[PDB]
């Protein structure tokens, strides 16, 4: 369905899971919580 964690994604485009978010600091997909 969607990549692993830590994945180089871009923010706004939702691309990773739902459950994850692209962090734009770090610029890579991670938890919330």
């Amino acid at each position: 369905a969607c990549k692993g964690v830590f994945d180089a994604c871009t923010p706004g485009k939702n691309e990773c899971c739902p459950n994850r978010v692209c962090s734009d600091k770090h610029k890579w997909c991670k938890w919330k919580l």
